[PDB]
């Protein structure tokens, strides 16, 4: 099945697919996790979440803004809460 | 005679044939262990059971969620409960 | 694809999936290992092979001969030769 | 610029993104490294190679054999003889 962003394991809060307690990076099919998980392909790996807030201000597109150097976006709703993130 | 599954000997559940107490694979004939019992063949290990509940969900096949390595299913209708399998 | 059996791996034949060099059973899908593996699943491990001759005899079924415990199988056409083998 | 893979720097063939003497994964935007190079975006990593040779055979899509953890593809026509890939 398809994984659920954030998901909780172990009370660590995920935003993407984690090589958390293993040699492959893998996600959990709940946000709570019950024991259902695979790894993951690319089509699974997080995608940047728009619009996203970052310093009170709403992003539609990766920016540079906070960075300048490489375009970023974040990875839930509201960076500023969960600092969730991953470059473009 | 046949296997019953699951079947308990010295306070162990098994759902499967077992080397507990022993070096080859066998079975109890009674659901609860009363000195009959015979080694495992290859027909006497437990089938899947279809459906069973595993992370909370429905399986009706063999399923690859949750496993390193390959497809499985449980050996009893509540795997979360039971925790008993076989790779398929 | 398919398990090839036998099939050459580091100069060891192989006549069924082995776990040489891997924490899970395994199988080349090229009698000549050229590099292509799968893990096992239940249908790929390997099945008795009927006929079979041991001690120069013909078996076409599961024999207790030369075990006189539990019936067992070759995994080859000629067990004198290969010796691979399995309990039934 | 666009990235060409594969390129070659210090003796070294690349055919996607490297960390080859950086932290930031980049690529050369010449065959031949002279100097013209970027930092790789998402976009900018090599894209899966259809069809590849593998093991002798020929492959139109990605595959799981021959990984332990997941379905991947080359990153040239042939990857016995570059073996070059990426995951899928
Ligand atoms: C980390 N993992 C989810 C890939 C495997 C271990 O899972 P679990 O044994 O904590 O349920
Ligand atoms: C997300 N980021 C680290 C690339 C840039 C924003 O950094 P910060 O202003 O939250 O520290
Ligand atoms: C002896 N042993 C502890 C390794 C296994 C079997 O013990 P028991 O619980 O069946 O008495
Ligand atoms: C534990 N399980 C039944 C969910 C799956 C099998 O686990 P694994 O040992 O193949 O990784
Ligand atoms: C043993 N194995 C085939 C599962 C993996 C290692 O394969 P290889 O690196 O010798 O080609
Ligand atoms: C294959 N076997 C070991 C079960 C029985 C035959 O043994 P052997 O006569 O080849 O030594
Ligand atoms: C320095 N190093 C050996 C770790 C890696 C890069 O070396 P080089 O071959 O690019 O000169
Ligand atoms: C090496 N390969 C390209 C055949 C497959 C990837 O290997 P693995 O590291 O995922 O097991």
């Amino acid at each position: 099945e398809e994984c659920v962003f954030p998901f909780v394991y172990r009370n660590r809060k995920h935003f993407d697919c984690t090589v958390h307690g293993s040699l492959f990076p893998w996600c959990s099919l709940d946000a709570d996790y019950v024991g259902r998980w695979k790894y993951c392909a690319q089509r699974d790996y997080a995608k940047c979440v728009f619009p996203f807030i970052y310093g009170g201000k709403k992003y539609e597109t990766c920016t540079k803004i906070g960075s300048m150097w490489m375009s970023w976006c974040s990875l839930s709703p509201n960076y500023d809460k969960d600092r969730a993130w991953k470059y473009c």
